[PDB]
């Protein structure tokens, strides 16, 4: 038990590219890679990953019969997703060292994890609301700490200013209780629950079995 299998197990580990809910490409352990006929005409021309001539087919399609308006803004759609998926395993390849085409194995995925663990830190340590608690912390209590990094955000988590100071304090159950009472941890409770245990504790035990 370590970090990576912690955040393995809380973010679940995704070997080909998944794109969010809300739109981003992603993969591995939360490794983010890339950021009526009248309407039918100016989307398609303002789409922003169409070539000009894969553009022009759809404009002139649209002019041949307009319509389809309905079918031809869905092709021109489809096209530009096509290609910021294009993009992103591009994006990927580069971080790999090879083509991937969208798939890499665990390993890859550490060799990811653990540079995204550099780059939380980082921000952490610039953080001037994170960093002393987290210099403050042990190795697997900043595991907890990273690991809701990994979930929120550095701003989200610095945002939790009274269970960050008690955790300061080295006062772990006053912590896991005000923890408990915060809209992260309805939101997801599940894991919440094993981020505050091993708030409270300083141990991987939330996590033995499983």
């Amino acid at each position: 038990m370590n970090i990576f299998e912690m955040l393995r197990i809380d973010e679940g580990l995704r070997l080909k590219i998944y794109k969010d809910t809300e739109g981003y490409y992603t993969i591995g352990i939360g490794h983010l890679l890339t950021k009526e006929q009248q309407n039918a005409f100016y989307e398609i021309l303002h789409l922003p990953n169409l070539n000009e001539e894969q553009r022009n087919a759809f404009i002139q399609s649209l002019k041949d019969d307009p319509s389809q308006s309905a079918n031809l803004l869905a092709c021109a759609k489809a096209a530009n997703d096509a290609q910021s998926l294009c993009a992103a395993k591009s994006e990927l390849d580069k971080a790999i060292g090879r083509n991937t085409n969208g798939v890499i194995t665990k390993d890859e995925a550490e060799k990811l994890f653990n540079q995204d663990v550099d780059a939380a830190v980082r921000g952490i340590l610039r953080n001037a609301k994170l960093k002393p608690v987290y210099d403050s912390l042990d190795a697997v209590r900043r595991a907890a700490l990273i690991n809701m990094v990994f979930q929120m955000g550095e701003t989200g988590v610095a945002g939790f200013t009274n269970s960050l100071r008690m955790l300061q304090q080295k006062r772990w159950d006053e912590a896991a209780v005000n923890l408990a009472k915060s809209r992260w941890y309805n939101q997801t409770p599940n894991r919440a629950k094993r981020v505050i245990t091993t708030f409270r504790t300083g141990t991987w035990d939330a996590y033995a079995n499983l």
